[PDB]
């Protein structure tokens, strides 16, 4: 063009063609280079203090179900369950023991809880409930059972002794009624200190665990899967000033920095989509004052620079990670796992910042940008491989999950399938199927049918295609 | 051509372009797109009824293990044997100890049977019957034991008390005679009410199950592998009407419209199938009227499109499946399998039906229509592979067969084969050699030269042609 | 050429084409069909026997594991050891009490036997024999303990009493001196009669196992590994005519047919290398009588046709195969092992001998023939693949071996090396490096940079040539 | 060229013909082949005394395990802890019960230690060590608790009877204070003599392990993992002259051999060096004194042959390691670790030293230097790759490692993100997810997005521009 192609040029060209000739010193490439190392020290200062969270919960779990669950070693936390009356009762019993035989036994320090929720009332801190049916009357032979799905809640409140009592048992009555049953749901929360939390140096993460423990019998199997589930609750309570000094000042002036190199950033982004506007005011000097070409103004769309889009996008987690750490860190938040994939997501962006970066002599964007061209292809293919894809996932799910271990819901069927298309645990699944050779022996037989034809699809007929769109993309850039 | 040139191109044509030009509009196309979001949806709310089956079959199976089997635990069903003689009489006894104080001990609730079958005299429930031989004296030492294979089947029957006893043992007194026993064969039969189904509230699931608790001493090594079998038996058992309005018409109203949408399709397949007989009627236009060319009609019987005939099996088994599901839920069938096989390969074969409706821009049909370019010469590749497979297959299953977990029938050989040449429990086949290393060293030095042969030959030698196919037909598809 | 090239062209067509020309019918082609069937149910009929002998042998080495190991389960073969004096003494006295009350408290049948060998007196049935130190003081505190490696054998010899005693103890003695103890062996053999030989009627296989439970202390590290190995030892004990009139004839008019369908290919094979003869003895026809070309006289040894030395090769395994057979089963002899690679080799071979009748429309030879165009680069190529490929065997056989489970020896180091370059078990050989994280770190960090290296050098670098070559020549090949 | 172009072309041509033409009989050839068998067989017999002493070590460990832990068996190195106050009274009082009745109960022999280190007292061998904080007074409901990190360590001395009590407790009046309570640490030291080491017949290894056995309470999470870690440290104890007169010759007879070998090698490695120096002497000729091409002498660099610089480079390894050997087998050196990395890695980088050899028919070189042309392109690919690597990497570690078990560090991580691009462990990654659906389903749902888009992107998007890359040098090379 004639008066803007300079400006045009210009744009486009790399970072030290472009400094050569004109403008100011790369301040913006430094910043993303720091920012590279500077969110991921972030990143993994905050995952000390992440793992030292869930750690402390897990375990506590862990060490729930030791005390809590009579007979469970660390396996088999599915294929636990009753089998026997007594036992079972044995099992219901043996929690409420261990509960209320509790700072006497155990290793930790786990505080209780007077009743102000639901399941419990005011004073009550142990809550076995009953779920059982309100009708029932089963006998298989006989006739008349006359039963409806209204699930009566026989409650059966207790806490425990304090180590002074004083001076100014239900639960040993009672009984289950094992034909209406339903489940049995023992209900209680520990309060704990976190004293893992000395390594970072903030004493102050007093938790509250809520233990429900479960004999599920929802399949009337005379099989009730016993399990112990736990949810954590977070607050401080009531120690300042110890040995907390440089670290509360080290961490707040470490986030603020990621904050600044993060926004600074994104200044001199919005700076370059700010020249991004103008360009389109152009309009392509309006067809050079000449009408050549007849341009059709959606190339104009994919015009813009992606790279800034993702930038930005990696800094909005960024920044909105920091203010999630400093507010979960040194404030009333509780929510390590939304911060974890945001930092993480926002790591996971910005390390691939490095490839724009990276189009030095001209041969790292060949390899880069095969993507770019074989991506239409790629989309076009992925189409009628996902649509066989779902077919077999849809088909696996209700046909084979009844009767095995990997296909027992839709993500699991596409972990499975998608792990069997690279070839992982592709002998398991036909192993899965030996169980079933002596009995629904027509589920076995299509589950061949279904699983050679399935990989042997996909990793000889489809993958192939694939590798070759890649492998032809390829082809092309090079050219 | 002259006259039926416009008919002969017109219905080729892609659906945009030919309802562009004539005919009707697309009804055919939309009720396609229906039909695959219909039979998935009637695929799942089969398979929630479909797994509870599976769930509870299994689940008192489990329970089974764990009431009528003397220290069986969740884990090893194979390597659960007897070893010592009073060891199985206490297996023996704790079988028919729990069969006697089964409503006492159970969870669930099982109801007896009175002996209808020939197992069982006119009165008995639990029947444990020696298989042991009619003629026999094995002494290693001695001369003469004189052995045939009569298998004298001494059944000892017992059935149990109920609640109330009234005022108008036996098999404590069992003696085995080991050195002649086959096996003992415990079968007792338990009915039960399924009350797993009352989420979609079909409370009708009375069960019969068919325990054969076996210790099997086929192989008279000391070792008498005891095992438990159930068979499942359903029907219903009187209660019509208690909170089951709603879901009786839904479900019913439900597969009737896939029903109409499978027949609505059906009819509309075969009209473009009775289009198909018309132009065969026109024989090539006769050769153009000038007997030109010298056709061999050969390329006549692959004229017509086979996406249609596909349609058409697909819907058959979805039609089949609805009836089966409609009869199986509302009025005494019961067979799952069957129906969850038919119902899911219909939803596998209907869900690939989306690949007949991508055709747009004229470049997903490049991708997929390589496998028809390739099909002729991957067809006379395999055979030669598959040739070579039976080889190490039959092979295998002789040879390795005995001496390892992996090849003990064909099934598992062309599962364990098929997964070598992908690459997954590669070095676990190896593993069970290890053993073999000190025993055998023939067998473990003839499976090193098996194995490396059989993997390195198809990873490497033969895999690569089956890629450079399908490559290959996507080198001359592209063009 | 002038006379002989009729008889020159007419060897080298295919069947089809020969048949038509001249000649007599294709009587070798049905024979090489049949041969296929016949070796192949030759094969499965063995293999029915086959482990029947190896199940027998093995599920008795399982039975004696539950009787004279005191608390071994199935499960930890390896890893079941004595690590206290009273617990290795009562493992002792276990295998004698049990071998003692053998036909008390087992559930098979096994005869004891006098002693005939060198472990034995002449009288003597069980013999635990003291493998120690002659001379030995150690002391590791204070000076001088004298040791030389000469191994006293104090065997403490005792038969056990039959149901009749005869109206005309020592081990209870028993002190091992267990700082110089090199091991403790029990030996002692059980006479069995296999029962489990009544599927194909062949009641006489009268067994005598070897067991030798072995106290291993080669060590010296506190944990004296226990184990039980068993060697078989097989023939008749007199009983002929029960029910053995048809199995007898069958099975040797069955093994005689594949003598005979054998022996017929392998004549009419015979006469094929007799034509091949005659060519070398033409000498291409003396030049043609013209002295061209300049024929250099080694094309001539690639000149005769290979399939059908193969196909003799496979013969001799059969008929090799069949007269072990017919010893094995209707003879003295005993050694499974040999005759099923034998006739697994044969069918094997004689499986892959249909290619050889795949050479139809001239396309089957084009995807089979590429190996024969590739070998010559693949040979090359592999040397120096295998060169490398030892560098890391030997490296991580002696390094890794030590400290992890997968390079125990060079045979499970080349197992795990070949599933690592297509990828199995490659994430647990970098799992067993987690325990050496904090031990021998130096060898944790090699372990990464060793196994790195070694799979992305060969899955990647290495193999992409291997897949190169092979593609490369079905790249020339179909021009 | 003029003058020097006979030596020029001289220096680069084969073996075969610079014998052919000039100088010396090939020496250089033979001492390579012979360097490859003596130093394997060097590296072998290293091996045998080299895993002698990791078995030894580590069963020992094993041993101390079965002793000083109560209720460990072999599995759950971790998964073993204690839950309950008691329990863990007992795991320690079973520790210190053991170790004062070790010689009576232990099957090898442990001499003890009298306190010369800092744990320990003068006159003490076992010291169990509370680790427990200084302030404290934690109460999950009221108010102040006042904590500071400051570990006072209440060591508790005692040390053993020996066999003559001398004519002229404590422990168990052990209290921990659980809620203070950091760890406590069980440290006692075990002299051996390792009678193993006699198959190469050096008797003198007395070697001293170090027990560490940790209840690790750093968590406070009412479970405390038991942990037994050993160090050990061996020298001689006086025992010259038994049957070792033969081995200490050949073994020191064999290593000078090697180092000969090396060294002979290494002199013909520096006589190769000579000759290059004297090239860069020429300055190409001064540009064939023509002053023509004008050359950058970047170039002159690369002449050098590398294999030569990769033979002294193994070489040196090999000599250090002989040295090594010869002090740690003969003399008072102890690190096989180092050794066998260094005599390892020689053999590694010797083995390949036969590529070298191969350079016969022009054909070898075509295959081999592929990889020469391509790694200019794989090193630019590699960083990009790596990249995208890292962000999964120091994503998924943070984010997964604390939910899961494959991503615990970014070795780990590392490791997992290896073998998926490969496929191995790919859906037991998705498997631990399953956990997770019901805690933290966003960590779930991102775990599902991390592994799909990490394996989806390198197992197809990114491995086929590399295997491109390898083929594509290919394609070149053979032009
Ligand atoms: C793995 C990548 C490449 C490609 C085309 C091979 N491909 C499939 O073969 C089928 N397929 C799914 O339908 C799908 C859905 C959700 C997770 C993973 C997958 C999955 O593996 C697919 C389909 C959809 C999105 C991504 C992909
Ligand atoms: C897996 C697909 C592709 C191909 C050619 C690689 N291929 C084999 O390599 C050998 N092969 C069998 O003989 C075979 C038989 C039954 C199930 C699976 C297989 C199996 O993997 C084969 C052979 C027959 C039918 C399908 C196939
Ligand atoms: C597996 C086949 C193909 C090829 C070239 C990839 N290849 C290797 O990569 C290295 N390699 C051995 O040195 C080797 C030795 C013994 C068993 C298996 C192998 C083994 O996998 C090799 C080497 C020798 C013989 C066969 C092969
Ligand atoms: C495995 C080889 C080939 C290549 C390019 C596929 N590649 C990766 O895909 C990513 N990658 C790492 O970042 C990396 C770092 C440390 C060990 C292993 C790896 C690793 O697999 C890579 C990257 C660095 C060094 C070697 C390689």
């Amino acid at each position: 063009e004639e008066d803007l192609r300079r400006r045009l040029k210009y744009f486009f060209m790399s970072p030290c063609d472009k400094f050569r000739a004109k403008g100011r010193k790369p301040c913006k490439l430094m910043l993303q280079v720091v920012k590279i190392l500077v969110v991921t020290v972030q990143l993994i200062l905050f995952g000390l203090s992440n793992q030292l969270a869930v750690t402390f919960r897990e375990e506590n779990t862990i060490a729930f179900r030791h005390l809590f669950l009579l007979g469970y070693s660390d396996g088999a936390d599915d294929t636990f369950a009753a089998y026997t009356r007594e036992q079972l009762y044995q099992a219901i019993f043996h929690a409420v023991d261990q509960y209320l035989a509790l700072p006497d036994v155990s290793l930790g320090r786990y505080a209780y809880v007077r009743g102000g929720g639901d399941p419990w009332t005011n004073g009550s801190g142990l809550a076995l409930c009953q779920r059982y049916y309100h009708r029932g009357h089963v006998d298989p032979a006989n006739d008349t059972f006359d039963i409806d799905p209204m699930v009566v809640t026989d409650c059966i409140q207790v806490d425990p002794p304090e180590r002074p009592p004083p001076p100014p048992s239900s639960y040993k009555n009672l009984t289950l009624k094992f034909h209406k049953l339903v489940n049995v749901t023992i209900h209680f929360r520990l309060k704990t200190i976190n004293l893992q939390s000395l390594i970072n140096n903030e004493i102050p993460d007093c938790y509250t665990f809520s233990v429900l423990i479960t004999f599920d019998n929802k399949a009337h199997s005379g099989r009730i899967p016993i399990s112990l589930e736990t949810q954590a609750h977070i607050q401080e309570c009531k120690h300042p000033s110890v040995f907390q000094h440089g670290d509360n000042s080290f961490r707040l002036l470490f986030d603020v920095v990621v904050i600044l190199t993060c926004s600074l950033s994104f200044l001199l982004c919005a700076r370059s989509l700010l020249r991004g506007f103008l360009l389109q005011n152009e309009f392509v000097g309006f067809m050079w004052r000449q009408r050549g070409r007849v341009i059709s103004l959606w190339e104009r769309l994919e015009f813009v620079n992606g790279w800034y889009i993702l930038l930005v996008t990696s800094d909005v987690l960024t920044i909105s990670g920091t203010i999630m750490k400093i507010g979960i860190e040194a404030k009333n938040l509780a929510s390590y796992d939304v911060c974890s994939i945001l930092l993480g997501t926002s790591t996971l962006l910005v390390w691939v910042g490095v490839i724009r970066y990276l189009t030095f002599f001209h041969n790292y964007n060949i390899l880069i940008a095969t993507l770019r061209v074989a991506l239409p292809s790629v989309m076009r293919f992925c189409c009628c491989v996902a649509v066989i894809y779902l077919g077999y996932c849809f088909c696996g799910w209700i046909v084979l999950g009844p009767y095995h271990v990997k296909f027992r819901s839709l993500s699991m069927v596409s972990e499975c399938l998608f792990s069997l298309i690279n070839g992982d645990d592709m002998f398991v699944t036909f192993a899965a199927m030996q169980a079933q050779q002596g009995r629904s022996s027509l589920v076995w037989l299509f589950s061949q049918l279904y699983l050679y034809s399935f990989i042997s699809l996909f990793i000889y007929m489809v993958l192939s295609l694939f590798i070759a769109l890649i492998t032809g993309a390829y082809d092309t850039i090079k050219h």
